[PDB]
């Protein structure tokens, strides 16, 4: 069966978040703000088959993404550059999003979301060879 990502998700683990921003050129004062924002975010997912809504809410920022697997959409890279994105299923339990910048050149960026059999949601965000991993459990 297709996974069901729907719910409210609580972060339990993170690796390399600030490092990812640093290698992307984000200045230290903005990283410090980002890191504070990213410590205790609210994450809501509503999945209806291949249609997703994901809301990630921090003190300073709310991001609402709407996509259907296999259909191009617009978002921004983790460091705030506008991109066209496309999500596909990689496995029964994991989706992968490839991003292309709207204008100009940059590192290859992407993200993945997986729902483990144990009920953990795993997000990764990648810029070239550097990967941030975040793990969440359903509230």
């Amino acid at each position: 069966h297709m996974p069901n990502f729907s719910g409210n998700w609580k972060i339990i683990r993170s690796e390399n978040f600030e490092e990812l921003l640093k290698v992307l050129g984000v200045n230290v004062m903005l990283r410090k703000i980002a890191v504070a924002a990213a410590s205790k975010p609210a994450v809501e997912i509503k999945q209806e088959g291949d249609t997703f809504y994901i809301k990630t809410s921090t003190t300073v920022r709310t991001t609402e993404i709407n996509f259907k697997v296999g259909e191009e959409f617009e978002e921004q890279t983790v460091d705030g550059r506008p991109c066209k994105s496309l999500v596909k299923w990689e496995s029964e339990n994991k989706m992968v999003c490839e991003q292309k910048l709207l204008k100009g050149e940059g590192p290859k960026t992407s993200w993945t979301r997986e729902l483990t059999n144990d009920g953990e949601l795993i997000l990764t965000m990648t810029a070239d060879d550097v990967v941030c991993t975040r793990v969440y459990v359903r509230e």
